[PDB]
This record gives C-alpha cells, structure tokens and sequence, in this order.
C-alpha cells in the first residue's frame, strides 16, 4: 500500500503537500514564502528557529495559523559567511560546532564528531523554542535532512516526532540520498512519503528548473508526494547568503518563487486532478483522541 | 583641547570619519567597506552580537589598514530583526527581554541591567572579535547604551583600561543619555560630535547637515559617526517603521561620505583625518 491507502484514499488518488523549506532563514525568504502561501499554490512550509530571520517568520505563523507551519530542524549551516549555530548554549552542546561555534557545512562532519545526545537536546530545543513563541507547527522535518547522517540520528528524530504526537518527514529516496541504507521493515509505524521531488542541478544548469517543476506536475501518480522548495527573492541579500553556492543559491530560489505563485501551476492542478493535503490533516489521521 | 593635548595645535581640525553598525546587515557590510575604500570614511566599528558579524569579521581581519574598533551592543532597536548577547541568557538574564534578545531602549536596560551582567557581556564581545582575528584599535558604544547608568560608564571605562584601547567619551553624548568632567583627566575627550538628525532628514537636507559640519568645523578633536548601509530590501526590512538612522537615512550617509564634495570640502577647510589607530599610539607614547 502506498501512503494514500494508508490514510484512507483510493491508490491512483494524487495527494500533494507543495511545502517551503527554510523559512527564517533570510528577509527575502521569509517574504517570498509568505508571498507564495497567500499569492500561489504553496501550502505548507518550515521554519529555522537558529537562523537570524526567525523572528519575523514566527510572527507571522502565530497570527497565520492556517498555513501549515512546521519545524525545519537545523544541524548545518551550508554558507560561506552567513554562519549560525544552536539555539543552546555551545557548552552544553559542545559536540555540534564548528571552532567558531557555528554548525558544520557537511552532514558527514556532523557524523563525525556529534554525540546523539546533543542532537536530542538542541532539537527539542528548536521545538520548544518556536512553540515558547506561540507557534503551533503540525509537522517537523530536516534540513539538508541531517537527521539522516547516523541511524542514530534518525532514530532521535523519530522519537521527538512521536513525542510531540506530529508527523514528521520518511522517505526510502531521502535515506538512500544521505547514504542511510536502512530496511523498511523497522517503519512499520510510520507514514512514509511515497515520492519526494525537489529541483536538481542538472536541469537548473541548463536555465530548465521551472521546465523540471512543470514536469513534475505532469507526471505526478498517486500515493503521497512532496514538493520541496525553497522560495526566496534573488536580491542583494539572497545573494550575499548563497554567494559561491549555485546549488540552491539565490537565482535557483527565485525561480521556485516563480514557479509556485504561476498560473501554469495552478493550472497543473486541476488538469492532472491532484489533491492538496497538509501536515495537519495527517496528523489528525495518525495521532487520534 | 584634544589636538593640543595629541600634539597638534589649538587650531588644528583633526577628524574622524566613524561608521558604526558595522556587522549589522550585509548591506551595511558591503557599504561600509566600500566607504573605507572609496569614500573618506576611515574608521568604524563591529557589533559582534549581529548576524553578519562574521562577514565583517573576515574583511577586518585581513584588512587591518582600516581603523577598526568593536561597537560594543546591549540594545536592539528594530522592529523584526532582533539580536541578543553573545553569552547565553542563563548567564546575564537581565540584559535580555521575554524572547532573550536585547531590549529596545537604554532606560529599559538601565531598569534591568545589572552591571555585572554589563561587564561580562561586553568582555565577551571583545574576545568574540579578538577570537576571530580581529585586532580592534578602539571600542565604543551602541546607542552610547553604556551611558545609560553612571556604573554603565564605569564598567566601560574599566573595559578599555584593560584592554589599552581608546574609548568615545564626550559632553554631547553624555547629555544626550542623561548623564562633571573633572573625573576624566586621565582620558582623552572627543571636543565635538556630529551625528545626523531627523529634524534635518525629514527636511531632505541630512547631507546639507554634513556638507555645514565639514564647513564650520573647528579646532580639536572632531568625531562624525555615520551608518553607511545601501537603501535595499533588506535595510527596509531591519528598519521598517524606524526611518531614524532608518534605511534611507543610511543610504543619505554611504551617498555623502563617498562624494567628491565631501573629499572636497576637506582639502578646502584643511581639516586632517586622523584615526583612533594613531591616538592609541599617541597615548601609548606620552
Ligand atoms: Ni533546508
Ligand atoms: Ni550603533
């Protein structure tokens, strides 16, 4: 059974959760992510607590409550000068930072020197920040999925999620991309994403990233499929941000904006018969009174 | 005055040309070192508890030919874009407010703030920078916060003896936060301040304001401190709701300071540049 069956659809139903990742982490993020849950087809996203621009993002989730809003749970810091590391005092989580207390750029870093320990208490910290802020996320997920780099790491993740009764995101392709080769056998209990889609660099090299999403769309099957992106306006911040870093670098964000506020998008929708779906009807499916 | 008591005669114009808030934002960044390469800026200073302070640090550290202090910060005016110690809550709580950033206003801090808590945190942003290879010539004062209780200033004053910096202290600022000169004979007082006023850039003349301070400045030390930021998405974002020293505001400064009017209004009165890099020495040498 795909995960449509599993929460109670027809197999060939083509569920879709079209979700922002890394919310907070930037002005020009922050409003581009808005700007696409209001003005376009995005409807989920996920936020930061570390990153300089969590504020202003927590803001608007606790007075947007309808946005399904999640935690971007965050154990690296991929740029080259825009450094942040963890919401607890780098003494009491001492195996997670740089010598400049900022997180590690690389998930195998991460492997190398974190103490699973320290993952479990600056990822609870993440969470209870936001909720200490009035956010009420309905899901958490990983950024650049560093939950992957140890089945420690994962096995952390998938308590916390259990914990705070949330769905959290599983897939077979994001375990294999981090070199996790797990067996489903141990998922049982857990609601996997049948396909996860995000752009690749081989289609943005060739100016066809937006060609890639239309494409996406159009070949989209049922089970529970998941749109990651990342929108944020190419200005001079952004910039600044990605700078030396192509790879979801500043114009890559711009066109997800784009891409995700267009009418072709919305248009896609109707035309392929997909269903939009949140986090939260999740979470209501799984977690019962 | 000053220059007489650095060597200079009564007469001469010495000036600084200071931008603050450095490490602010990555438009303040990147205007601010480009002001200390093409402009007649030539000193500033870096708030370690912002978020683009590394940015900064990496220019200062390798580029040590631009006077360089710490803008020591216990106070975080903006609306959205809020910062806090560098030290953890736990250990100096009363500088923050409920989210544990800094608060907006001196008289809040001086509510709170107790001075032990004022003295670590501000050590800990000199070994911050010192850390990350910055080798500071100098410190001062974020909305000259330390002004805002007499024990404040003290600590300051500490701070920089230890450290063998120089330090901004001036009758102007300190009338401005509130707060007898006699009890500073061993330190070294700016003779005048010049900062930009709203009741000016409000009229659009902020850059009237400076083109008359460079044209009737007067003998002694001479201090104008400036905040050189480009007027993009991102300053609108930090100062929304704040145009004081807000985006445009800050733009008003990168456009003056980099001017040939400004350049030229120096060759004309002869007023001499001077850093607090080549103070520091002075001191050091009487
Ligand atoms: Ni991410
Ligand atoms: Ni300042």
């Amino acid at each position: 059974m795909n995960a449509a069956q599993k929460l109670g659809f027809t197999e060939s139903t083509k569920l879709l959760i079209i979700h922002a990742d890394d919310a907070g982490l930037a002005h020009a993020e922050n409003r581009a992510t808005i700007q696409s849950l209001q003005k376009g087809i995005v409807n989920s996203y996920s936020i930061m607590v570390p990153c300089p621009w969590f504020y202003e993002m927590a803001i608007f989730a606790k007075n947007n409550n309808q946005y399904d809003n999640g935690v971007h749970l965050t154990l690296t810091c991929e740029w080259e000068n825009y450094r942040f590391g963890p919401v607890l005092p780098i003494s009491e989580v001492p195996s997670l930072v740089d010598e400049n207390g900022y997180f590690f750029k690389k998930r195998d870093k991460l492997a190398q020197n974190a103490k699973a320990e320290h993952v479990e208490k600056e990822l609870t910290a993440q969470i209870e920040r936001a909720l200490k802020f009035g956010i009420k996320p309905t899901h958490i997920d990983s950024h650049m999925y560093s939950v992957g780099a140890k089945p420690e790491f994962l096995n952390v993740y998938r308590r916390i999620a259990k914990k705070y009764k949330l769905p959290l995101v599983l897939n077979q392709q994001l375990f294999e991309m981090v070199g996790l080769e797990m067996d489903l056998s141990d998922f049982k209990d857990e609601l996997l994403i049948d396909n996860v889609f995000m752009g690749e660099f081989k289609y943005f090299e060739k100016g066809e990233l937006a060609n890639f999403y239309a494409t996406a769309l159009d070949k989209m099957e049922g089970g529970l499929n998941l749109i990651l992106i990342h929108p944020a306006f190419d200005d001079d911040e952004m910039k600044g941000i990605t700078i030396n870093h192509p790879n979801f670098g500043s114009e890559w964000r711009q066109i997800d904006f784009d891409f995700f506020t267009s009418e072709e998008a919305q248009s896609k929708l109707k035309e392929q018969n997909i269903q939009l779906i949140t986090w939260d009807e999740i979470r209501e499916k799984i977690y019962k009174d």
